[PDB]
Formats: C-alpha cells, sequence, structure tokens
C-alpha cells in the first residue's frame, strides 16, 4: 500500500525518476540511498547532455522488443514536452543518424529508417550535412557519409539538470534522500527467510523496508547475483571549451551521430563546453569473478580521463565534421558506465526468488532519455500492473545469459569493432587533462 | 641648384610623404622638413589602415599598354622591397590574392583585363567549394552564389600599411629628417610664390617655411593647395571593422585577400585588436561643392568621419552573406571613410611643375598608392633629381590636357553598389553608422 516502507538503492537516472513517481502516486514512506550527493559523479545520467529520440514503428514491421522500446519513448517524449519538472531540459532540435560505409548506411536504412513511420530527410552529400546546422558549425568533408535527419520528436536533454529537477521535486513531495558516504553507501542487501528485507550501508546501519528497489546502474551488478544478465560497460566522452564569440553560432543544433565514429551535442549554457563521444562497442574492466572461479566479470571504476586511443577517435570524428576544432585541447574527459543486458532491453522485474526485491537495471545505452517516465513503469512493476507487452520484454531472464559472451559487440560499431579491456590500457596511456 | 645640402620641404606626412622623407634621408639629404596637420599616423591619411592589398603582375608582350607597363614597373620594385627592405619587410604578408565576380559580365571582364594579359599562373575557382578551400576550415562558410574567380598565390598579399608608415617615419626621424606635425603648425594653407616660382609653404599659424625645393604629397588634400587643372578627383571609399573573438580568430591566419570587384574585399584580422576589415566596393563617393574658382562648376572636397553611410554597411554585410554568413550580423567595432584622388587615367602624377620648376607634385594614388610605400619615395626622389626612369616618367607626367571638361561622375573602371559615383551631399545626416554613440 501507499503506507508501506520502500527503499530505493541508487539516486541516479532511474532512482530519482522512481522516487518521483512513487511520491506522485501517494507513497508516504520512500527512502533513497546513494553513496554520493545528487548528481552522483559516477551516474551515467550525470552528463550535460544525452540523446532523446522517439520513433513509431510501421504496423507491418513491428517486433516485440522494438515495440516495447517505442512504448517507453512515446511516454518519455510526451513527458519531456508536458511535465514541468522535465520540460525545461528537453531541446527538440532533431537527430541525425549516419554512417560512412555502404554496409553501415544499409544497416541504418534497414533497421532504423524503413521500419519507422518517421518521415526522414535523406542526407546524400557533405553539403546536405553542413546545411543541417548554421554556417560555421559544420565545416567538414564528411567523406563517404550518408544519413537521415529526424526533424522533430527528437533532440537532446540536459540529463544532469533534469535529474536534479526530479530529485528536488521528489524531496518536495516528501521523499527522504540519504545521499553521501558512508550513510547512503549500500554494501549488502539484507536477507531474512529467503527474501530481501532491506539494505545495509557502510556506516553499519541496516535499513528495513517492505519493498526494496535496486536501481544502482552499473554498480547494481556488485550487490546482487544477476546471473550474467548485466555487463558493466564503459564509454568515453570529452569536452572542448568554446570561445565567447564562436559559441554563439552553435545553438539549437540537431544531434549528429555516426554509428561507427561518434556524436556531439551543442555547447552547454553554463561552461560553453562541447561534448564529443567516440562510438565503439565499449570498454570492460575484466577481473576474476570472485563467485565463479576461472571466469571474468567487468568491474566499474571512476576516472576523469579517457584512453589516448579514445581521444584520437574523437578527433577523427571532428576531422570529418568540424575540422576547425579537431586540434583543440580537451577541457574535460571521463569514462561513463552503464550495463548491457543480453538483448539490450531493460531489466525491470520482481526477483522470482526474493519477491520483495524489485530490480530496475540494464539501461543498455538508452536509459537516460527515459528519465521522465521510467519511474512510472518501475512503479507499475512494483504494483504488479506493468502492461504485458513491456513486462514480457523487460522480465527477469537469466536463461538468456547462460554462458554469455562478454566480448559480444551487441549491435555497436566503431574503433576496433570489438569490446576493449581497461586492464589492457597502460597507466601512461590516458589523457592527462589538468595534470601537468 | 639641386644638391643634398639644399633645403627640401615635403607637404604631407602620409604614405608617399613618409616614403619620400625616408628615401631623401638615405640618399644623404641633410635639410629635410616634413609638414602635416596631424601627427603620424594622420587620421586622414589613406595609408593609415590596418591593411591594404599588395599585388604585382608581369604582363605578356602584346597585352600591355604603356600605362600598365609603367604600373608593373612600380609594383615590381615595390614587391622586391616589401620582401627585403628592413623598414618594410616585417609588414608584408605574401598570402596571395583572389579576384572574382558574380555575373558573367564581371567574370569576363576579369578574364580579359586581369588574367589573360598576365604571366601569372592563376588557380581557377569555379565552385563555392573551390573558394572555401582557399582558406582554413571555419573561415569561408558561404555559398558564393554565381561567383567565379582566380587565385594568385605568390607576388601578392596584404600589408600592414599603418605600421609600415610608422616604421618609415621612425627611420626617417632617426636619420635626421625634421617633422613638423600638428595644427596649426604643420597645416599648410598655401604655397608661397616669388618670381613665378614656388619658394616654400605657409602654414595656418601664419608662418612661412622656405626651401629650395617643395614636394607636394598631401594625398587628396593636395587638390586645395594647387590648381591641378582638374587632374585630381578627391574620392572616398568605405571600411568597417568587426571584432573577432579570442578563439575564433585563431583560424583566420595567413589568408589570401578575397576580392569581388563588384562587392568588396576583406583581409585577415589584425594582430593587436583582432579586427576584421571589410571594404564594400563601388565607384566611390565624392563630396561635390561649388568650385570657388570655376563659376557654375563643382569640385569634390574631402572631410573626415569615423562612420560610414548605412548603405555602405549594408553592402559590406551583403559581401559577408555570400562569403562568411556566420559574421554577417556582427556589430561593427569601427568604421570610417577614407580619401584618395583619382587622375583621369588612374596613373600616378609625379612631375616637376612646368611653370614652377622648384615644385614637385607627387599625387594621384588613384586607389593603388599604398602598395607603393616602400619604393614610391625613390621614384619621387628620382623625379626631384630629374632622373625619373623612362619606363614611367611619361606616364606619370603633368598632363592637364587629359582633364579638360573632365566628367567627375565617370566610374573609371570601378564597379559595385549603384555602379555610379555617389555624392556625400545626398547622404542624410541621420543615414550614417552610429558606432560608439550612446
Ligand atoms: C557515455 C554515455 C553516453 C550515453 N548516451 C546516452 C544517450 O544519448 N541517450 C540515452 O538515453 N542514454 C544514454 N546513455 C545511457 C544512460 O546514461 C543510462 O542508460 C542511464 O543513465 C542509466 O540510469 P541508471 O539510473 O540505471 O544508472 P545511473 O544514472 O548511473 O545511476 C546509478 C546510481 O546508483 C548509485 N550507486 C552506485 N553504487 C551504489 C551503492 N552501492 N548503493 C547505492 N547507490 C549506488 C550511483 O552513485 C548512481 O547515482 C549513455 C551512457 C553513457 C555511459
Ligand atoms: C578605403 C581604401 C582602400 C584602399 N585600398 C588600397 C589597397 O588595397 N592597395 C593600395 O595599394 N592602395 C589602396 N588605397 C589607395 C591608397 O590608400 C592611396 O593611394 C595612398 O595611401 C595615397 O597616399 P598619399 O601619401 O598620396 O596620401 P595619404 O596617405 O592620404 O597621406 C596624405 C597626407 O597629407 C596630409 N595633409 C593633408 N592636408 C594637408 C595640408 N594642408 N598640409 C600638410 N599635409 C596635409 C594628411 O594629413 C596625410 O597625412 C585605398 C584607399 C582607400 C581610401
Amino acid at each position: 500500500s501507499t503506507e508501506s516502507s520502500i527503499i530505493v538503492i541508487g539516486a541516479g537516472t532511474w532512482g530519482c525518476s522512481t522516487a518521483l513517481h512513487l511520491a506522485r502516486r501517494g507513497y508516504k514512506d520512500v527512502t533513497v540511498l546513494d553513496p554520493h550527493p545528487v548528481p552522483s559523479p559516477i551516474a551515467a545520467g550525470n552528463d550535460i547532455n544525452k540523446i532523446m529520440e522517439h520513433s513509431e514503428l510501421k504496423d507491418g514491421s513491428s517486433d516485440p522488443r522494438s515495440a516495447a522500446f517505442s512504448t517507453f519513448t512515446r511516454a518519455a517524449l510526451k513527458a519531456w514536452k508536458t511535465d514541468p519538472v522535465f520540460q525545461p531540459y528537453f531541446h527538440e532540435t532533431g537527430f541525425i543518424i549516419s554512417g560512412h560505409t555502404p554496409a553501415l548506411i544499409d544497416h541504418i536504412r534497414k533497421d532504423e529508417v524503413e521500419p519507422s513511420e518517421t518521415n526522414f530527410v535523406k542526407l546524400e552529400t557533405a553539403e546536405d550535412f553542413r546545411r543541417t546546422m548554421p554556417p560555421g558549425v559544420l565545416t567538414g568533408d564528411f567523406p563517404g557519409w550518408k544519413g537521415w535527419l529526424h526533424k522533430s520528436g527528437a533532440g537532446w536533454i540536459h540529463a544532469k539538470k533534469a535529474m536534479i529537477s526530479a530529485f528536488n521535486e521528489a524531496k518536495r513531495l516528501g521523499v527522504r534522500f540519504v545521499t553521501g558516504s558512508p550513510e547512503g553507501n549500500v554494501v549488502s542487501l539484507v536477507y531474512e527467510d529467503g527474501d530481501v528485507v532491506g539494505a545495509r550501508t557502510a556506516d553499519g546501519r541496516v535499513h528495513k523496508a517492505h519493498r526494496t528497489i535496486l536501481s544502482a546502474g552499473a554498480g547494481s551488478d556488485s550487490l546482487l547475483d544477476f546471473k550474467k544478465q548485466l555487463r558493466p560497460t564503459a564509454w568515453t566522452l570529452c569536452h572542448i571549451q568554446m570561445g565567447p564569440e564562436e559559441v554563439k553560432q552553435y545553438r539549437n543544433l540537431p544531434v549528429l551521430f555516426n554509428i561507427a565514429k561518434g556524436f556531439f551535442m551543442e555547447p552547454d549554457e553554463d561552461k560553453h563546453e562541447l561534448k564529443i563521444c567516440d562510438e565503439h562497442p565499449g570498454y570492460c574492466n575484466f577481473l576474476p569473478d570472485p563467485n565463479r572461479p576461472g571466469q571474468e566479470k567487468s568491474v566499474p571504476f571512476a576516472k576523469h580521463q579517457i584512453p589516448l586511443e579514445a581521444e584520437a577517435r574523437a578527433r577523427d570524428f571532428l576531422h570529418d565534421t568540424m575540422p576547425h576544432l579537431a586540434d583543440r585541447p580537451l577541457s574535460f574527459a571521463r569514462i561513463c558506465w552503464d550495463a548491457d543486458t543480453p538483448d539490450r532491453a531493460f531489466l525491470i522485474d520482481r526477483h522470482p526468488e526474493h519477491p520483495s526485491l524489485l530490480v530496475a537495471v540494464g539501461g543498455s545505452g538508452n536509459g537516460a532519455m527515459q528519465m521522465p517516465t521510467i519511474g512510472g513503469f518501475i512503479a507499475d512493476a512494483l504494483e504488479s500492473k506493468l502492461q504485458k507487452e513491456v513486462k514480457d520484454i523487460v522480465r527477469w531472464r537469466p536463461e538468456t545469459a547462460v554462458d554469455r559472451d562478454w566480448r559480444a559487440t551487441q549491435n555497436r560499431f566503431g574503433g576496433p569493432d570489438r569490446i576493449m579491456d581497461f586492464q589492457q590500457v597502460g597507466e601512461d596511456q590516458w589523457t592527462k587533462i589538468g595534470e601537468s
């Protein structure tokens, strides 16, 4: 009931959304635990921008997984446009998806464009690309590039400020946040008679609840045996600081994304920094799995640098698109952790062996744009009224992860077109921003 | 009569006056005085500009006339000196020069007048992409609609005309030339005559400055100190600056001059203030007032202003829309009008006066005088010494017969804007830029 005690582990993208939605449904006793103050330095959703896109599928070209995803993004788009908690942070500037070989371009055509009801604008030449943004922004030769522009129902979101907005509103509606170490740093789930009855934090305190929701992003994989359903995987981002005049052209830009090179989004309003992500299948940090002798398990760590090879990939993206920026010094960089499920659908379900536990994990590279509404679906799952087509897709499904190949590229491209391992990156082979 | 012990007065401490003072000093003239109403660099000198275009072209045989052959002689000498003379060399940037137009007629005029006669090997620019690739990414962003052009890669570029003039002034001073600059003390109001010859100059303070020879090199202002018999038309063009930001400016380096003969040109941002200069091209403004000595006739009279007509700003922004549209709406940081004087054939006028042999005139820059800075004082000193070389001397001679019944509104091979000579007297008081006004 709305009087039952609930604990949410993780005050990131999905945890803050969940807290807000539970408060909105009249839940009176909700406590959220995080080792860090919002926004957490290790939250994937702690980012000056993320991509938001919604596409409806053609009737004749639907499958269950993509139909479920469309249901998530349909709700998200409506909320980004109408919910005052989120509306200020959605910039509906459009979204370009592109590649630079015939194989990549065909893949996009077949998987993204043809199944979709969206009316795309086709971009055939370098001039087509450059004309999508104001003069002086795109200056590159886009060698071999073709792609498609989705003009509306897409853009970017200020994920960090949207998360803070949700946090603030959830507090206003009476949600208690314990965010800080050691008091919010959960070190174990607490079991009694085969069920989860709450969480233990690093201060020794045991927090008891009628329901416990595990929404701690990539860090969740350390708190529960997910039976290989989660792969903690990292991607890489860097910023360039734009100057006070030049930055004024760089406004209201569609997202530009080449699925095997990277993407950038327009400079932020606060620091005037332009973010580039270099696209690749991801880094893992493969260490011995303590519970599975002879096996490996990807284990997150935090770092505000990126591998030199990642910087180089970013500068190659800039060469193609904005070569006037390709030699600019980085003002900031970091690695950023999410977790992939085996099919890269979300994992939102009550645990079959521990029914008081709900897991809400597996953003799989697509969780941030869900922020406004994901907590509603998670609350639905808590209340056993998650609609069936979504439910069946995001169910607990360890049978799909038996003998998982951690080095599967899972429909990502770029760089060496394989999963990379941070254990193979030399200590001296990182960016050194702010070091000298 | 003439020797290096002889007193010389130079009227006008501008582009040509400072060059002349330097050359006289180098040649060992010991008693040289230069007069100007203003301290160097004068605010009304056409040479007082953060950049000007320098270009030299060798002509094919058959494709020159004596006038263009003379001009080539001037610019050949100038180029060699811009690349070598320690006083001038630091201020020449050999970045190249693009000449272009945006109609078939304009493009054909350039082909036949500039390209075909020239020994230069040009790079042809056919497309917008061709143009944009002449400069670093982020600089040229426009569509260049209808443009075609030719790029001249070497033997051309831009000069820091203001700093080069200051350099020449400093070195003339160091070598012992005396500069009287300021008003009234250096503001010459008349030449002084005795026995039908010129014996010096009278300044606004009533003082008479006497010398054995007098050189009149006062630019457009020369026209009010001597009866040039209509050989000079004082004519003004327009420039404005945009202030570039500290990051964006770093791409705008080592740029060839871009010039559309019916729209304008720009040159790269200056090192000190990061200001990007645009000139809108047109046949010129005159300021037509009654000729005090020719009843019923008009005479163009210069005045100074650090604004430009709003119509000129608009033409400059039109040029930017075609080429660098990301800049086309930027506020101006500075603008002014800038005066030169055209002769009837836009060759220079450098000669002893046939009725007053102690007077040498060195005038008529005709839109092409600034690039001559390093060497023009040598030619002027040659004329003073009656040894101006044969390749130029008859082209730049005193020639009032060419100016009889001169049509002041002839466009004299310029294009752009309304394609006619414009009149400041028809520009409304409220129709100027208002930079720096509350
Ligand atoms: C580089 C990069 C680019 C991306 N681009 C996009 C995109 O453009 N669009 C998009 O939709 N998605 C994007 N994603 C994916 C998106 O960021 C994630 O799917 C989403 O943010 C995950 O949300 P989350 O709440 O599960 O995890 P997070 O937002 O990471 O939140 C997890 C929280 O759990 C906390 N936590 C950790 N350990 C514990 C503990 N022991 N106890 C309590 N709390 C704990 C952390 O401090 C953190 O606050 C991207 C991800 C990355 C890395
Ligand atoms: C906007 C514009 C752009 C141009 N672009 C180019 C270019 O790209 N390349 C190029 O080669 N040329 C160019 N020119 C032409 C060039 O500037 C002139 O031909 C040259 O500067 C003329 O030099 P000058 O010494 O005759 O006159 P100025 O440099 O004007 O000097 C005349 C001097 O005489 C002084 N004076 C005036 N009245 C008196 C008086 N009563 N007594 C004493 N002194 C007096 C003034 O104070 C001034 O210092 C341009 C001109 C303008 C207006």
